[PDB]
């Protein structure tokens, strides 16, 4: 940076702290990643200066010839990546992407069936403190109490009982592959639309390492950040038959002017995801998660569902008599970043929890491999088995520092 | 830029076109401005990498110590600028800021009274194709048919008849000072909340050149872009008594993760607005608008309300037998950027219109003064009086190029 340090010492000093923090810590929060310098440059461009309400070639204002090229690059590359008939790259966030889909197909008070929030469902899939749970009548399907895999007969029974207008599949804390074919089968049986929220797994889908929901879903929503490793924002994919309605839902429905600089960054990120080296990256993400899972089990930890098919895992801390809150706090003391997370059938509140959620997308981006996964697991074992030993925590701190250089 | 040109030639080429376009054209779209290099650098920072759901010191995730400092800088500087008891700097956009306020005080189907959309009200103030008009029962007050000034007796009558839960004041195309005291008086009479949407005028309010709605309104919403000259995003200001509810409305109510890099840029922009030179800038904005208005009238144009008190004006093109669409198109041919805009009591559709809206914020940022206003007015006269003369349009083109260098 050149101008910010002189203009705003306070903001710059804080940004520099954050940059150094990102390097120093081991980031295991499953939603996190590190974007490329090219993506950041796109976000830091003069495109922030342009109002571009509407869509390419159909804008409210003149002068959009070049931002139109940028948005179309984003849409076409997204279609290349996911094989979708239509893309809308304007959603400000994953929340707004979901909001738009709900606005398209649902009326106030309509019934929606989503994944149980305590079993892996997202806040925007019907939390009573979120617009989704307030605006619509959400009902939930659960995972099996033993396997922690989605119970597809429960999905079916809930669908047949409650007759939802919309079924939502996908999750923020589900460590296994989701069967989109089965979701669509159930949707078809009850005459419901199927929406898949692939935010967490979008990068893996792009790399062919998780089945693609696009062929099975009427609507697919996602964040552009997370495993896709793009800028912070949202996106909707859908069948051509919904394109006009989806676009109208985003604008003039729920948003105003789009963030054209972020959309440029989205295009950049999609370009990166189209490359062979991103496919190699995504495979390392999944390989690293399996390795970390195995290594954690070797340390004596129990994992929700007994492992992982994707980028993330959940440690069930009940065998260690620890809460997720306690684990999160002590790992923070040694420079490992996780989040407490409810496990299926958790006896604790979401503010305490019996688990921690861990993902490998961020550490993989930093170049961590299998050996590092082993060491991360060993450090977590050292810490969680010795929460009352400052000597153990100091050793952990030193081993964490050794990993981050 | 260093990395984007190599990583993504296509995106870079389009961005460069846009950068050159921004320099070459005369930007008179009233919502537009040009942000500082410091603001852009903040947006292009590593803060995009951080999930920070929640609020400073009360986040969902660990590791937010430094982004907390950034958000608090934004909130405290906003409070300094506007004298508000509380600020929420997380809204992704002006639309989302409004959405959150509506979510806080209204239930589905509640009555809201806003400014007539054809008289200056915004899309998010009850358009039947916007969430506002779909979710809530919007009624409208109008401007006087002769003076084009808000008819405060009409505001009062509509309020007393319809008994709205909420009254919205503020506009996207109103060239005169809004009387917030009168709005609050009317609100008090009918027991309604008052929300002021100051998006267009926020910079002028910050500089003390338009009366501040904060003392009179329960809620004030704004864009951080526009006259405030910040990054693209939103903000809510409110009384301490609504702080908890407003914060909950933004998250977990309507949004997920905030855009921390944009919030950094918001802090930078607020820092700039706190400086004496921003006050001087804002005075030039208003002076330039008055000068341009006067100069346009000298050219024989009729202005909605007979002039301006702020950054913007509207040309009523009926005396010239032109539509806003025609004017917008021909001005585009010579490098002057305006938008067609409905005038009060417009005989034309919003897709055709009888007016063009013009603002001075962008050209003022570029260093244009009174002499340039005179020339801009003369060029507009030359163009609109000679729409069928290619020679006239070429002369206009050359004079536009002379202004932009
Ligand atoms: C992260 C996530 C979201 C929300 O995205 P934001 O950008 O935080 O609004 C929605 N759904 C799922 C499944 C997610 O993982
Ligand atoms: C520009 C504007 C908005 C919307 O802001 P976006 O960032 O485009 O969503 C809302 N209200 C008013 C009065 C505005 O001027």
């Amino acid at each position: 940076m050149k101008y910010l340090p002189q203009q705003d010492p306070q903001v710059f000093a804080a940004i520099e702290q954050e940059r150094k923090r990102q390097h120093a810590k081991i980031e295991l929060i499953a939603s996190e990643n590190f974007v490329s310098r090219a993506v950041m440059e796109a976000q830091g461009s003069v495109l922030t200066n342009k109002y571009a309400e509407g869509y390419p070639g159909r804008r409210a204002y003149g002068g959009c010839e070049y931002v139109d090229i940028v948005e179309e690059l984003a849409r076409e590359r997204a279609k290349q990546l996911f094989g979708a008939e239509h893309a809308n790259v304007q959603p400000h966030s994953g929340a707004q992407a979901n909001m738009a889909v709900y606005f398209t197909v649902l009326e106030h008070g309509d019934t929606v069936l989503g994944m149980n929030l305590s079993h892996g469902g997202h806040l925007t899939h019907g939390s009573p403190v979120n617009f989704s749970g307030v605006q619509y009548n959400f009902v939930a399907y659960g995972v099996d109490p033993e396997t922690h895999v989605i119970d597809y007969d429960d999905v079916r029974e809930k669908a047949r009982l409650h007759r939802p207008k919309l079924i939502v599949a996908a999750a923020s804390a589900y460590p296994r592959i989701i069967d989109f074919a089965k979701f669509r089968e159930i949707a078809d049986e009850v005459g419901a639309y199927l929406m898949v929220d692939m935010a967490h797994i979008a990068g893996l889908v792009a790399a062919g390492l998780h089945p693609n929901p696009v062929p099975y879903a009427h609507f697919v929503t996602t964040t552009t950040h997370k495993t896709l490793r793009g800028p912070r924002g949202g996106m909707i994919l859908c069948q051509e038959q919904f394109a006009k309605q989806i676009d109208k839902a985003i604008f003039p429905g729920i948003q105003g002017g789009p963030l054209m600089h972020v959309i440029a960054a989205k295009a950049v990120a999609f370009g990166e995801a189209l490359q062979d080296d991103f496919k190699a990256y995504a495979k390392r993400v999944v390989d690293n998660a399996k390795r970390l899972a195995s290594a954690l089990q070797n340390e004596g930890f129990t994992l929700v569902s007994g492992g992982t098919d994707n980028h993330l895992l959940l440690v069930d801390l009940r065998p260690q008599q620890l809460t997720g809150k306690t684990a999160e706090k002590v790992l923070d003391e040694v420079g490992i970043t996780v989040n407490k997370n409810t496990i299926p059938y958790d006896p604790e509140s979401p503010f305490v929890t019996s688990g921690i959620r861990i993902g490998t997308a961020a550490v993989t981006t930093r170049g961590f491999g299998l050996e590092e996964m082993d060491e991360i697991a060993a450090i977590i074992g050292l810490v969680l088995k010795n929460v009352g030993s400052e000597q153990a925590l100091e050793e952990a701190r030193q081993r964490v520092a050794a990993l981050t250089d």
